[PDB]
């Protein structure tokens, strides 16, 4: 095999690790970057963008990464497409084995996401795009005044259906267990929106199949109880499938400090805040972020992890 | 006069202002954005633009905010043309004075720019884009491997020469005092680069004039000594005005944490990332990072500050 030597490598082409090469190569740091197995990134899963800043109209998120990637090579970025295996972050050079060789590097930008998992339902997959989403900051603004469902038991189910609350005129929460593992004030503030409003609990149900027409969802059949086979037909225009994230850190186990799963910046107001807890790599996009989650904030961090890379790389 | 209640506020129109628009407007929270005096922002004061990610060619700052104006009104974004000039944070509602009138409400965010400071001469004012800048990460690349001059005496200054001297065949650093005004590790660098390397030094000059001709910058006059009238002449190419910045945090002062007038974010990876000193009231874009400094940095922020502003707003 061969090994190829580079002072900045960056690890995948989602919005994150495209800026973070087209602000190292405006740095004239000549990085290289390397695509991983989804080129693109999960942007290339989605059909419609509408809150990309200045994109008013026509975006699709294939189109956007398109543009990123045509950005990246005007300024001449290396592009490899490879995907990182096995890793040595506590030697110097850092070494990264792909498929195709292995890479050393002096600074590393981290940039490998945190993929949506699905329930895995062909009529799920049938309409992913056209009424089923996995993201509600995203995709709730097209269901205003509509019914929407969420399904999922998690932290994150509950923040979806309680965002879509607002928008929706009502919003069908759906789970399997008779209960919510989520976080006190989240449920707190689920309770008083069953209560006093705009969410209908499902709980002891699971998604059997979505049902829709030549342009959308159109509802949802559940079934089951604590003991028996129930069944219910729900009328809905969006289904938010909201069951969790996987980042995508396994390779750097053992050597980064992660928390639940993502990785650890250093963050603050003080510059370095993409920096994790080994000097000289950084992280940015939705591998080190479980709060916002948008291509806009993952491009915002590509960025400053370009520049912290650059100011570390020139002893700063 | 009139008061105006407005669940959520959003004082700027640079890209941190417009981006908490469209990411508020998509949460249905109507947000009502107040423009302030330099509608568009600092980005309306620049040419091209080469490191907004995903437009490879033909960006300049004012069709980028035009752009961004258009992508906040689709989405029906109250936009009030005025400008504050005098708060009060510490009751609720939140009250904010303005020349057109009275604006309270619920949250608020604050993305009011930190602008750039220039020296104030007819023939800088002559060449502003067409080879006088005041932002070396926007427009460094563009005199790759050519003469460039920074005037300046702090941290910026020697922050901007030490930046462009990866880039440029050679960077001439200006400053009138026989000394810089900047941090330990900043002076070291430069030291180093002055002695093994591509800084040279003009300590006691002050700059006379910028030479150019119908395309641009083609030289700068200095004068000066410690005791004489010395007149050097440079054949530059670019050069970079870094005398600092002017965080527009005055009406803030006493009511906020500011460091150094820049106003101080929780940040961190916990979310709640842009909130200030006060609960309900987040800062977005240059006026609380003066680190990155970068439009896509700002509608990162931006979009965060919508987000929080929506999670404050429904109790989480
Ligand atoms: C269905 C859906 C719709 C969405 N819609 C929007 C929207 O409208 N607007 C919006 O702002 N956001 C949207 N998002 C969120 C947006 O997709 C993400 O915030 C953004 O894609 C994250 O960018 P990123 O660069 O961090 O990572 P990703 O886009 O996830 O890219 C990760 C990259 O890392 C690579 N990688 C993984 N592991 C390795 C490895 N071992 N070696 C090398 N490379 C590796 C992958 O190949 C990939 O290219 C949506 C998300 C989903 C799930
Ligand atoms: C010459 C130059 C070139 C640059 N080029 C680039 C480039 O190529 N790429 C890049 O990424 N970045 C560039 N930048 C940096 C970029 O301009 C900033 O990072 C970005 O504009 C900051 O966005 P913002 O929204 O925080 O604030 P700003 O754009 O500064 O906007 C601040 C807003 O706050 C308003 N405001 C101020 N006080 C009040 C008040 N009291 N009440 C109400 N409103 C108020 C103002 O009217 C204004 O609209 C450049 C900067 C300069 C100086």
């Amino acid at each position: 095999g061969t090994t190829k030597h580079s002072k900045l490598l960056i690890l995948g082409s989602g919005p994150a690790g495209y800026t973070a090469a087209v602000y190292a190569a405006r740095a004239n740091l000549q990085p290289v970057l390397i695509t991983g197995m989804e080129k693109g990134g999960q942007l290339t899963t989605t059909t419609e963008v509408e809150n990309w800043p200045g994109d008013p109209n026509d975006l699709t998120g294939p189109l956007l990464m398109e543009r990123m990637h045509e950005h990246a090579t005007k300024f001449e970025t290396e592009i490899i497409f490879d995907h990182i295996n096995k890793v040595d972050l506590q030697n110097r050079p850092f070494r990264l084995n792909g498929d195709n060789g292995e890479y050393t590097c002096d600074a590393l930008i981290i940039a490998t996401g945190a993929s949506a998992r699905y329930l895995g339902l062909p009529s799920e997959e049938a309409f992913k795009g056209r009424g089923v989403s996995a993201c509600a900051t995203s995709d709730g603004f097209f269901y205003r005044n509509q019914k929407v469902a969420v399904i999922g038991g998690g932290n994150t189910a509950v923040e979806e259906a309680l965002y879509l609350s607002n928008i929706a005129s009502e919003v069908h929460l759906i789970h399997r267990r008779d209960g919510f593992r989520a976080e006190k004030i989240l449920i707190k503030r689920l309770m008083d929106k069953v209560e006093n409003g705009n969410i209908i609990l499902h709980t002891n149900r699971t998604l059997e199949e979505v049902t829709g027409d030549q342009m959308g969802v159109t509802g949802v059949r559940l079934r089951d109880t604590q003991n028996s086979d129930n069944i219910e037909s729900l009328d809905v225009a969006g289904l938010f499938v909201a069951i969790g994230h996987s980042p995508n850190t396994a390779i750097f186990e053992g050597q980064l400090e992660l928390e639940n799963g993502y990785i650890k910046v250093q963050s603050g107001i003080h510059g370095n805040a993409t920096q994790t807890s080994i000097p000289g790599v950084f992280a940015a996009g939705d591998v080190m972020d479980h709060i916002y989650r948008q291509a806009i904030t993952s491009a915002g961090t590509g960025c400053m992890a370009a520049l912290d890379a650059e100011r570390y790389l020139d002893g700063l």
